[PDB]
């Protein structure tokens, strides 16, 4: 078995990678094997002395606090995320461009990104009055809870994977993670879109030109929300199976809402529900316009994720037998 997942992390370069094969393999512990993967090919642990077993103390309790009941927003979709950024993170057109603090700041942002996801949305918690919903005064409430968790855990018994960073390198990670993962945040899309066509007009290149801080972590953060958006740019096997993840947990998130007689929200109600036409809307809305941009900003590094996912539109749209739109104006727009 050791054999066997060791020749599947030899994809870890790769986009693509077997992420589902990986979970299985490692007796479902993807987002430890693919971190620590990542830290050794990237010598993170030799540049910010890190001791290995304290990387895989946090890397498990982090993996534990993600929900394995939850079908989409769990360790394996964490894993998955982290593991795009590390490809993006390598694209030609960034060559030399990100210090290692602003790498490991990242893939730290992209493997706390969802951790203890509860499976429900941030409209669901703010109409039903969540606690977590009052704690964070109704905004970006998922994202502002992932973040504390995920620093919180550093706490925990040899798991302070930033002990011998320099007061002013944790200051600075700290400042980028928050604002890496508060910018996952589903709702500031179309405002984090805005900005990155705006950056990709005035860009620079000599591989790309960037100046200052503010630049540098637009970038991070579109890079990271792509990332998390990435599953149609995936070959289709790997697809289709985040696919019916996703559908899986809005359902049971729409059986909760039809259990306290709430309105079932968009995309939300397993008797009226139209994956496939919903996936040929979120590409043609949502998917496609991010991915066109971010390939402007590399080009021509993504022609390939471009092209996979105007295929697996086609695909969706082939197997076709108010929602996507109440769906999309409620969810990426402010
Ligand atoms: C198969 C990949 C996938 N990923 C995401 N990601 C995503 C969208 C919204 C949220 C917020 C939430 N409701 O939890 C989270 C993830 N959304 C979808 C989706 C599904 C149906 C319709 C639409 Cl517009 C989007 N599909
Ligand atoms: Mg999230
Ligand atoms: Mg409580
Ligand atoms: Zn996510």
């Amino acid at each position: 078995q050791e054999d066997v997942l060791a020749k599947e992390l030899e994809d870890v370069n790769k986009w693509g990678l077997h992420v589902f094969r990986i979970a299985e393999l490692s007796g479902n512990r993807p987002l430890t094997v693919i971190m620590h993967t990542i830290f050794q090919e990237r010598d993170l642990l030799k540049t910010f002395k890190i001791p290995v077993d304290t990387l895989i103390t946090y890397l498990m309790t982090l993996e534990d606090h993600y929900h394995a009941d939850v079908a989409y927003h769990n360790n394996i979709h964490a894993a998955d995320v982290v593991q795009s950024t590390h490809v993006l993170l390598s694209t030609p057109a960034l060559e030399a461009v990100f210090t290692d603090l602003e790498i490991l700041a990242a893939i730290f942002a992209s493997a706390i990104h969802d951790v203890d996801h509860p499976g429900v949305s941030n409209q669901f918690l703010i109409n039903t009055n969540s606690e977590l919903a009052l704690m964070y005064n109704d905004s970006s409430v998922l994202e502002n809870h992932h973040l504390a968790v995920g620093f919180k855990l550093l706490q925990e018994e040899n798991c302070d994977i930033f002990q011998n960073l320099t007061k002013k390198q944790r200051q600075s990670l700290r400042k980028m993670v928050i604002d890496i993962v508060l910018a996952t945040d589903m709702s500031k899309h179309m405002n984090l879109l805005a900005d990155l066509k705006t950056m990709v007009e005035t860009k620079k290149v000599t591989v790309l030109l960037l100046d200052n801080y503010s630049d540098r972590i637009q970038v991070l953060q579109n890079m990271v929300h792509c990332a998390d958006l990435s599953n149609p740019t995936k070959p289709l096997q790997l697809y289709r199976q985040w696919t019916d993840r996703i559908m899986e947990e809005f359902f049971r998130q729409g059986d909760r809402e039809r259990e306290r007689g709430m309105e079932i929200s968009p995309m939300c109600d397993k008797h009226n529900a139209s994956v496939e036409k919903s996936q040929v809307g979120f590409i043609d809305y949502i998917v496609h316009p991010l991915w066109e941009t971010w390939a402007d900003l590399v080009h021509p590094d993504a022609q390939d994720i471009l092209d996979t996912l105007e295929d697996n539109r086609e695909w969706y749209q082939s197997t076709i037998p108010n929602q996507v739109s109440e769906f999309i104006s409620n969810t990426f727009l402010d």
